[PDB]
């Protein structure tokens, strides 16, 4: 019988035998609910690393069509899927004391709630769902936005995602993971840019936090704060992100520098920028690592690069990404 995830008792040991089973040809696996039933044909990301203060997190999806994306680390697991266009997340930590920290941290701002969020249990707490889509609606959470500053080669350029716990900041492993899963994505799904970039992923904490509520002046301090950190020098050419939990003033999710990476110049920690990691927006560090590899906001609302914010995890202007091929060494002759 083909695998099978069953939605109303998913467990963290579930969907870690199941995507630890997954090899290099891929798996198929069935999600299973009331009413429900997807078929997705899941592959290990080759493409992506991540640690998490050295805890390494393996990203897995499904295919386009499937709308599907996995996430385990040794501490916690995340599927998330698409159905009728809203974000469903299944988050599910190993140890019972953290899986009940992190439920009731999702369940305190409600404080039909089942369909925006709902504790799963096989007695025992497995999992949490979140519907992000329903939970802001209940939760009445603004529409938010941004607003952001100014030849194939033989194998894959290695660029560094340096991403930094804002001081005094909590994250939540499966927030920031999901973040850069679609971050990476956001980039692979444009020219065939595997071929020219395998992104790697690092969490630490840094000791700077922004001094006010503006996302400009933000990230001038924290540019600053690179360039004046002995451990940085010589990482100049790679990429930087300030992560916090929440947003800023204005209902700013993020910023960075515009087109400020290329691989033949990158420097002077100019391709630095700052993101939420919270689960209810969901491709905010995409949209910014966008606008750091040259994209610039695009006028289709179901665009990533759109300027308000979407819910939508993958660039359709060909103009934006020309310009991020582009700076990742790509062009034109090279095709998809
Ligand atoms: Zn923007």
């Amino acid at each position: 019988v083909t695998a099978s995830i069953d939605l109303q008792s998913v467990s963290y040991t579930d969907l870690a035998t199941q995507l630890n089973d997954v090899s290099d040809f891929g798996k198929m696996i069935i999600l299973k609910d009331n009413g429900f039933n997807r078929q997705v044909h899941v592959s290990m990301d080759k493409r992506t690393k991540i640690q998490l203060d050295n805890e390494n997190v393996r990203l897995f999806n499904g295919r386009d069509k499937d709308s599907t994306s996995f996430i385990l680390g040794d501490e916690f697991a995340v599927l998330r899927f698409y159905r009728n266009g809203e974000s469903i997340s299944y988050i599910a930590y190993k140890e019972a004391q953290m899986m009940n920290e992190i439920a009731e941290f999702y369940a305190a701002p409600f404080k039909n709630e089942k369909e925006a969020f709902e504790c799963i249990y096989d007695k025992d707490l497995v999992s949490v769902k979140i519907n992000i889509d329903k939970a802001k609606k209940i939760l009445n959470l603004p529409e938010c936005d941004y607003i952001i500053k100014t030849a194939v080669p033989s194998e894959p350029k290695t660029v560094y995602v340096i991403c930094l716990r804002e001081s005094g900041s909590t994250v939540y492993p499966n927030e920031v993971s999901a973040q850069m899963q679609d971050a990476a994505n956001s980039v692979y799904a444009v020219h065939g840019l595997k071929r020219f970039v395998n992104l790697h992923f690092v969490l630490y904490t840094t000791e700077y936090s922004c001094p006010s509520g503006n996302a400009d002046e933000g990230l001038d301090g924290f540019t600053a704060s690179l360039k004046a950190n002995p451990k940085a020098e010589g990482y100049d050419d790679q990429i930087y992100f300030l992560i916090r939990w929440g947003t800023w003033d204005n209902n700013i999710l993020g910023i960075s520098w515009l087109d400020s990476y290329n691989v033949n110049t990158a420097s002077d920690f100019k391709a630095s920028g700052m993101s939420t990691t919270q689960l209810m927006y969901p491709g905010v560090m995409a949209h910014e690592l966008g606008h750091i590899l040259g994209a610039r906001h695009a006028d289709d609302p179901k665009d990533l690069m759109y300027s308000k914010y979407t819910g939508y995890l993958f660039h359709l202007s060909e103009e934006n990404m020309y310009r991020i091929a582009k700076n990742l060494g790509w062009e034109i002759a090279d095709g998809d």
